[PDB]
């Protein structure tokens, strides 16, 4: 006899945790799978921010920018001409649904750039999404 | 009447038994199903640490890093163009919940490296959990 | 009636604050209960997925993922 | 009794099998980085290199090639206009890192070609590391 | 008596059957490798090959072939076109480690193809190994 | 502690050479062992990936990925 | 003496319920490829077909519609150019293996849009597969 109430047992907590395993797999689909993400919208520019011959060289950067997702999102690095540059200060945080004219400040994490007045840089701008968007900046001076 | 409280003894014992072993499956899900992971953000960077014409080359490797698990996590490797490095000194530990820049030293494991200034080199770092992450470094000089 | 004994959330040792929740037989319902962690100090970021296993007074274990809102 | 006692084994030898297969999947990503670590720079040259009456024509290309890797890569084949050649004696080699114009000897594989002086032809070169570059190829006689 | 008698033999001969199993289990994975050893490199050619009023049929496919794999592995099947071929006479082999040119002798066994001087048909090249490999041939006159 | 006892690698079966590595019980290691062809020879190219299969002295094994190096 | 018969059963029945798994998982393959049966080939038509100034702007949506399943396929609805519109007739349905013209009315559901003469608009068109193929429609009214 026991084979058999054993094999039903494993038959029936089988189909448990198999049905549980599969739930789950439905329960990831929502955190996995959120649409729509940041949007950089035209060229952006970077203007020189340094004044009083400051030791740390500081730019400006305004880029217009759309949210697309259902949450505020926020700008976390830049990248510009392939440097690296940080934040300086309190990140942006764009509204969701919005588009919105975005300014932040941004200094070279190492060695410094060479912008030339008039000309354009491939920007990657990265997201607290993770999500990063390429934009192209005109230096203004 | 022997051979009736045997098999009743056995089919209670298999139920027993396999009850134990369904349970033991159920405990089992905490430790295999830890969800979130660390996840690697943008480009980092590889610079020459390497000073005062020393025996071994040492590199500067700084990337931003996102800990999405509920603990403190480690680098424990990287790979950079197929090359393996080893970490010098103590590896950086990155906490539950958490977005940072991380930077550590490394040196070739074997053989030697040949980055070119500015070039992107395509490199694996892997974690104490066993998982790694594919990045981009772009080589400062 | 079956009731939340314990959770474990993403691996981590939970505790109960209140007293537990329950559910009636036959029901399905949304269930909500205050957890505390049970040693050292997590720190959940928002939108991120965490695995739950929650397990009842049947002895078994359902495992579900939470999103993390504050 | 025996229907739990294997359900256990099974159980616990399918975490392991399961969390082995991971962990193959994350150790695998720094063998791809390796696809990428030639490029062919300019056109290169095919010279007739046969000696007066022979039994088989076998033509010389010349092509810069730049190896990004951290290993020496050999030439292991070459497609010509769409014809398959066959390599003559031993592959060349480009050193890890290096920058340098390479040279081997060829012969087809499929009937003959009939290259016009000063014609230009698209080649595809294959290397060691498994990877194929395009090529232009201008025929010297 | 009898039943608790019974019941220890299928627990211990339970515990041998789930082990061995779970030994194959980890005894298989060696196998997986070999399904990847051959890579085909650039286009080929088909040329028809029959001699004049001739009753069959018969094209020559020539190949690049990389062998990766430590055996010897030879060509199976073609199918050109969607057509599938017969391969005639003894099948080539490429040898362990080596990248060769292949030659070999097709005749269609579904209808017949109508190749075009110049044309460029996809084939699908199967090996000894129990692989497919997609293939370019251009067909020659 | 477990230890190596056989690597197969790119479908060929290979040898340790020497007394094969144990690896103590919780711990991390980078292990470095010596291996000969069991039979027939390998082809390695320089920077190509391999996968392998490593057998412990508990009978699991694990597959692997190596680089051959030069 | 009831426990190895018992365990001889379910051996031999485990053979043939894992065989029968395993015919199962087979037989669902020519089943989900139905799911694809429905092809829409060269650019349609969409047509003002409303009269006399009348409250409803309807239109005529002609498509070429080729299928390949077994049974016949309707539209159950269909997009404009991301705009929701309804079929206001009863469905067009297209017979198994045939290619032929589909046409059929439709009206916007929400709002009013406004096509110009000569410009091209997507249509998805979505079948009682669930499948949706996208169509370019170019306005004529
Ligand atoms: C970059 O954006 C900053 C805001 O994020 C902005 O700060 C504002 O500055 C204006 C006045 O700016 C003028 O004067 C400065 C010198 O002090 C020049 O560099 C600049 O070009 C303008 O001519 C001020 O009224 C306002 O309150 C500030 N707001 C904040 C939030 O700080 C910077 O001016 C801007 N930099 C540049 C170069 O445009
Ligand atoms: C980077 O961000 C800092 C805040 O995260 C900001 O600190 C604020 O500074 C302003 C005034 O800053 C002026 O003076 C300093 C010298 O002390 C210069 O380096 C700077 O460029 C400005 O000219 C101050 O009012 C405010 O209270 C500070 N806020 C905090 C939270 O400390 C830095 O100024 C900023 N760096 C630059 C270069 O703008
Ligand atoms: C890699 O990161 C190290 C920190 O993990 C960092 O060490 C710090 O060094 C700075 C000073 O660095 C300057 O000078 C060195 C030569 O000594 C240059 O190589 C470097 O580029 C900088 O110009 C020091 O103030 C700080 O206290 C150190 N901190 C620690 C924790 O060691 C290295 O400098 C860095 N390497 C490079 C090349 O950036
Ligand atoms: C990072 O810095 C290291 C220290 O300056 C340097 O190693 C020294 O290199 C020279 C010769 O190597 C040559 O080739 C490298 C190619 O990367 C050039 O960067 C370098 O200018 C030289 O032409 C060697 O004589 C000296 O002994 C080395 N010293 C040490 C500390 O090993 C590295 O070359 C440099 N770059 C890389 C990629 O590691
Ligand atoms: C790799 O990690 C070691 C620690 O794990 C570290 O040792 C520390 O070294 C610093 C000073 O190191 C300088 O001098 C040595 C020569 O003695 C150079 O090789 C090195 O590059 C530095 O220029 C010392 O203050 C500290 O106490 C040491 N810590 C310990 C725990 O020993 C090595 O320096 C480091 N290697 C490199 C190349 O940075
Ligand atoms: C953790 O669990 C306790 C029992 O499960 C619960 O006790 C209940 O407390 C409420 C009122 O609590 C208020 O006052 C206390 C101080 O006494 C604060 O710590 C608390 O934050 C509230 O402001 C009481 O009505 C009820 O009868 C208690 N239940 C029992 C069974 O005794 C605690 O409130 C709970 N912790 C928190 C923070 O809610
Ligand atoms: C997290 O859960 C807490 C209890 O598990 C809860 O505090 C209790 O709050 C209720 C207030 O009733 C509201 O509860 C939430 C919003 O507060 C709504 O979902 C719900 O529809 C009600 O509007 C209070 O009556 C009660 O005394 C508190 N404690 C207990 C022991 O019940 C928090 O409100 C809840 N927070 C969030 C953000 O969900
Ligand atoms: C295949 O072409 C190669 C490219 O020319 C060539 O190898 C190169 O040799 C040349 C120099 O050749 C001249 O000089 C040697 C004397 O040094 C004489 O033997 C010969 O008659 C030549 O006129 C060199 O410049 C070049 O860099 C070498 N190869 C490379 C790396 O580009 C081979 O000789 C030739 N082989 C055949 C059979 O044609
Ligand atoms: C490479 O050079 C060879 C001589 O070094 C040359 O062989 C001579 O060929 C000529 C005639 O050439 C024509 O005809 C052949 C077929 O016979 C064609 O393959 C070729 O393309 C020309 O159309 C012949 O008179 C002579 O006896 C041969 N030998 C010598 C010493 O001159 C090869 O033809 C030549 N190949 C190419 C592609 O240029
Ligand atoms: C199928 O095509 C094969 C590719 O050409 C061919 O085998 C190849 O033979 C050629 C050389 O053929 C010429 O030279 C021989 C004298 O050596 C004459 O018999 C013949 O008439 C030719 O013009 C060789 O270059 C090639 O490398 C060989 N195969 C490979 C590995 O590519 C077969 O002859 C051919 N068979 C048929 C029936 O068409
Ligand atoms: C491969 O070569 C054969 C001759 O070596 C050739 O046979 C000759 O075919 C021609 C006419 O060819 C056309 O018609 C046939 C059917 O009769 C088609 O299969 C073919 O594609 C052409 O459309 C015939 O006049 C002649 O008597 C045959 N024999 C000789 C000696 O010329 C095959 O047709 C040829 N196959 C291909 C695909 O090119
Ligand atoms: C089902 O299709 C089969 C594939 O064509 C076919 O058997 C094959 O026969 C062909 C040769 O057929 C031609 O030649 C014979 C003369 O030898 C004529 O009888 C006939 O009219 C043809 O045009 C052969 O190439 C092929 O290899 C055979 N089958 C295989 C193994 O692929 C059958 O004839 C056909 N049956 C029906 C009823 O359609
Ligand atoms: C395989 O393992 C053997 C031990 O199990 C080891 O024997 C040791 O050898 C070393 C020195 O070996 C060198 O010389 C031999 C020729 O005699 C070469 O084949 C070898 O490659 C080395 O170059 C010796 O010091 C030590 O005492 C030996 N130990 C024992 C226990 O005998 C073999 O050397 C090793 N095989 C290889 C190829 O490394
Ligand atoms: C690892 O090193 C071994 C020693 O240098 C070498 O074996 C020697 O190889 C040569 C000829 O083998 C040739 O083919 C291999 C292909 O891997 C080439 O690497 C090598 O350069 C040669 O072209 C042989 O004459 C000599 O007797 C061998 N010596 C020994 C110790 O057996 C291996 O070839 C090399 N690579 C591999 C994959 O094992
Ligand atoms: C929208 O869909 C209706 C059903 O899918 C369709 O009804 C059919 O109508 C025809 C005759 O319609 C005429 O008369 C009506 C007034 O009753 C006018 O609105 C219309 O424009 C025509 O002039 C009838 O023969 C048929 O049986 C009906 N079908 C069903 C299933 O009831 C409407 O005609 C259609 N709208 C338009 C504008 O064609
Ligand atoms: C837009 O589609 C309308 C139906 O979807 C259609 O009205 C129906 O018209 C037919 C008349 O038959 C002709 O349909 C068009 C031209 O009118 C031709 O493509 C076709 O070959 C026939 O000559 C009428 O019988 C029917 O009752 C109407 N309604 C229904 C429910 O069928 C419009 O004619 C059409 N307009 C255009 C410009 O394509």
């Amino acid at each position: 006899l026991s084979g058999a109430i054993v094999a039903l047992i494993l038959v029936i907590a089988g189909v448990i945790i198999a049905i549980a395993v599969v739930l789950f797999a439905f329960g990831l689909i929502p955190g996995i799978s959120n649409q729509g993400s940041i949007q950089v919208l035209g060229s952006g520019t970077i203007t020189n921010s340094t004044a009083s011959g400051s030791s740390r060289t500081i730019y400006n950067i305004t880029i217009t920018v759309k949210n697309t997702g259902t949450t505020s999102i926020s700008v976390t690095s830049i990248n510009i001409n392939g440097q690296p540059f940080n934040i300086n200060g309190t990140a942006p945080s764009i509204p969701a649904g919005r588009t919105q004219p975005i300014t932040f400040e941004v200094t070279p994490a190492s060695g410094k750039p060479n912008f030339s007045p008039g000309a354009s840089y491939t920007a990657t701008i990265y997201f607290s999404n993770g999500q990063g968007a390429p934009a192209t900046l005109i230096y203004q001076g």
